[PDB]
């Protein structure tokens, strides 16, 4: 599924990510943008083995198990096919985990390099929330 900007902020904002951990609705859509154009079947290999997976590329080497990354760690205790789906609570309920690893939001390259110290709010600007 490819979301609308407003239909994923709305989304997320139910899943309550609105302020989790600090980060308001807008952080979490602009990561979306860049990691995934909105688009929950993005996936895109590493140079390490791991792959990405989903609307905010969860990494297979930590988070999720796809049978072919040795070593992974698996701590969201998920199948990384469960990130694709058209229903985002997978991936919403992993990167609440992820984001309170200690890094924060630093974990989305993305994020780091696209959204951090931008007008984030401009991404839920014209949304009925
Ligand atoms: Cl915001
Ligand atoms: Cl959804
Ligand atoms: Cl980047
Ligand atoms: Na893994």
């Amino acid at each position: 599924k490819v979301f609308g900007r407003c239909e994923l902020a709305a989304a997320m904002k139910r899943h309550g990510l609105d302020n989790y951990r600090g980060y308001s609705l807008g952080n979490w859509v602009c990561a979306a943008k860049f990691e995934s154009n909105f688009n929950t079947q993005a996936t895109n290999r590493n140079t390490d083995g791991s792959t990405d997976y989903g609307i905010l590329q969860i990494n297979s080497r930590w988070w999720c198990n796809d049978g072919r990354t040795p070593g992974s760690r698996n701590l969201c205790n998920i199948p990384c096919s469960a990130l694709l789906s058209s229903d985002i609570t997978a991936s919403v309920n992993c990167a609440k985990k992820i984001v309170s690893d200690g890094n924060g939001m630093n974990a989305w390259v993305a994020w780091r390099n696209r959204c951090k110290g931008t007008d984030v709010q401009a991404w839920i600007r014209g949304c009925r929330l």
